[PDB]
């Protein structure tokens, strides 16, 4: 039966790597030829037993960007910003500061010269904090010159684009984005009523962990959701003609390739790579180094669509979960693995390699 070898595919490519990183619950969601397919491991709460469902909501960390770069899609739609705009142009308080000379491009696709990782331990969820925090940064390099992977980076981008819409971004995920992607199990702040979806994270020696508060963490990495919505995302980028045209072509601002660092092209939010290409080079793309380490840019002449024989990606963490989106346009195939463990993001891409190649 086909149903008995896809789920010999999955349970092949996930049960050893859930084993060797000792991760509590794993849910995997697979769009094939237009059909999803779910298959569910292990435990939500170690505690209650309370088991991973397709329904199960975990915290998907970065994989939130590429909703932050949906948002900023629509932005760019409505022609309420430009990618060319100076993100100074969005907020009168980083007039007359180093943000007069960086492009919303710049911050989108990390090469404004230098914004770190993460807002340093000073900057509090405090709208004056983030305020001064920017207007006081200089960068240490050109814009446009050097990818820095950067929360505050696209954050403020993400915040930006929600003001240039004239709402906080919150309201307008939850408002606007989520309800026009037609996800009822994605939030910012999970309701009281569904809190018992909400899946335990867990770190070392097993320390329960959910995301607390920080600076721009629902542009950068806020989201909870479940393998089923998240892979209704994933449709929507499979098919964007499928939506209503505004929400369409705010999908499609996403799958535009910049510049390239390596094999990868960097997108609003996804990052590309041609497909196939060998899981050493997937996992080289994902893989500390382009986390932590400052790459010179190589700019394409045009922007480039991302679609036909490339694999669109992005991985996500925070302290107690980790997860790994990925789709392939041409082949119409699309997956998502959530997991309560931050685990190593080379053994995420060992995942979906194994059930992406088994498929083909
Ligand atoms: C996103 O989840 N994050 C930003 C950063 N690198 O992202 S990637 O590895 O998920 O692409 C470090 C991990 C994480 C964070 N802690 O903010």
């Amino acid at each position: 039966a086909p149903a008995d070898r896809l789920k010999a595919l999955v349970d092949a490519a996930v049960q050893p790597v859930m084993k060797a990183n000792d991760i509590p619950g794993l849910a995997v969601a697979i769009s094939l030829k237009g059909e999803p397919h779910y298959f569910s491991y292990g435990l939500a709460s170690k505690e209650d037993g309370r088991r991973v469902t397709p329904e199960t909501l975990f915290e998907i960390g970065s994989v939130s960007k590429t909703f932050t770069a949906t948002l900023a899609g629509y932005a760019l739609t409505q022609d309420k910003m430009r990618l060319d705009d100076r993100a100074s142009q969005h907020w009168p308080a980083l007039q007359g500061s180093r943000f007069d000379g960086i492009s919303l491009l710049d911050l989108a696709t990390y090469t404004a010269g230098g914004l770190p990782l993460q807002f340093p331990d000073s900057v509090q969820k405090d709208q004056a904090q983030i305020r001064d925090y920017y207007r006081q940064w200089q960068p240490t390099y050109a814009p446009g010159s050097q990818r820095l992977y950067s929360n505050p980076s696209i954050g403020l981008f993400g915040y930006l684009a929600a003001r240039s819409l004239g709402q906080p971004f919150e309201r307008l995920m939850e408002q606007q984005v989520f309800p026009a992607l037609g996800l009822e199990q994605t939030h910012l702040d999970v309701p009281e009523a569904a809190l018992a979806q909400y899946a335990q994270g867990y770190g070392k020696r097993d320390r329960p962990l959910r995301v607390g508060p920080g600076p721009l963490d629902a542009e950068g990495y806020g989201v909870k959701t479940s393998a089923a919505d998240l892979l209704r995302f994933v449709d929507a980028n499979l098919h964007p003609e499928r939506l209503d045209r505004p929400w369409a072509q705010a999908l499609d601002a996403t799958h535009r390739g910049y510049y390239k660092v390596g094999d990868m092209t960097q997108g609003l939010g996804w990052e590309a790579y041609d497909w196939p290409i060998s899981l050493k080079r997937l996992q080289a793309g994902n893989s500390t180094p382009m986390a932590l380490q400052p790459h010179r840019i190589a700019r394409l002449p045009a922007p480039q669509a991302l679609e036909g024989q490339r694999l669109l990606n992005k991985t996500g963490s925070t302290n107690g979960f980790g997860a790994y989106v990925a789709f392939v346009p041409g082949r119409d195939l699309g997956l998502v693995i959530l997991a309560n463990r931050n685990y190593p993001n080379a053994e995420r891409v060992k995942i979906a390699y194994a059930i992406l190649s088994g498929l083909e």
